[PDB]
């Protein structure tokens, strides 16, 4: 896969998000781009595009700096989804595959992490019914389901409970 | 009352058209004969009325075509099953049209390896929508579908699930 820039948020680059024509069961979203690459910060950006009156796009570092880049989080309410956006790739101390550089355990950590923290300056009080990871590299269909069911797993021993699908960017 | 049994004899399911998907195609798979179910099973297939077909099976196992072209089903396809939620006064033992997640995942398994005998598609589901024609807890609900994840994936059939009620 590219290489894995997912440091210093600030730095980051921000594509515009066009509205787009071409109806969902969520009221809203949270889109999490979770590194610094062109591709990754486009099918961000395009996701919010499908939905763009009620979708939050907010890039976040391995530090666990986050901006808000798109989107009003206080218009945040009813059934929400996060979608999830970075690279997956390959592991040479594991057969897992690591999102953005995250482990499906950390990953959870860290979201975990990141919900309270944006919750509490956001000041908003709701939780994701589901989360979708959305892969912008090509990794196999087995080894996506394989990270997306410890993913779910990590995610309820987090004690955050959530659908969880993976599938490949358009 | 839970109507499981004896499919030939279950109301049919007629589909008026409405107006993609990342799915080529899928199976609605109605699980009771009940009208709530089948008209929430024909709604769905109503989205996509050229590429979904409908199944209904009872608690045998036997199943029947009610709409659409099974032959005509192939690329990525998803499973949505179409029932009603019940508790069964043992708190995650929610069970949808009679069947626990278990059982659901035995079931559907089953109705795989059946329905290839006569269609020849095994053509393995990518996505796995359970539709839930009563209300249940959103826990219950979770935890239904993290059962069936547990069963389906150990039993070499990883997918991805979601659970949801339908709009009635
Ligand atoms: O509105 P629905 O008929 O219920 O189908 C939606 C829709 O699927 P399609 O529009 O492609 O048919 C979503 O697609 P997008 O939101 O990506 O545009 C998909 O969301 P995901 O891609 O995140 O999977 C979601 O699937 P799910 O929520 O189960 O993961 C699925 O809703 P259901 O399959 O649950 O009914
Ligand atoms: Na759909």
């Amino acid at each position: 896969g590219s290489i894995l820039h997912n440091q210093n948020v600030n730095d980051w680059e921000r594509v515009v998000v066009t509205p787009t024509a071409d109806e969902s069961r969520f009221d809203g979203q949270i889109i999490v781009q979770m590194e610094n690459d062109d591709v990754v910060a486009k099918a961000a950006a395009n996701l919010a595009g499908k939905h763009p009156e009620s979708s939050v796009v907010v890039q976040i570092d391995s530090d666990g700096n986050y901006r808000v880049v798109y989107g009003d989080p206080s218009k945040l309410d009813g059934k929400l989804r996060w979608q999830l956006v970075g690279h997956g790739r390959d592991d040479s101390e594991s057969n897992n595959t690591r999102l953005s550089g995250y482990s499906a355990d950390e990953l959870a950590v860290k979201l975990a992490k990141f919900q309270q923290s944006f919750n509490q300056a956001e000041n908003i009080n709701n939780k994701p019914d589901h989360i979708s990871i959305v892969g912008c590299s090509l990794v196999s269909d087995d080894k996506q389901k394989g990270f997306g069911h410890q993913f779910i797993n990590a995610m309820d021993a987090n004690g955050l409970r959530v659908d969880v699908s993976v599938r490949s960017s358009e």
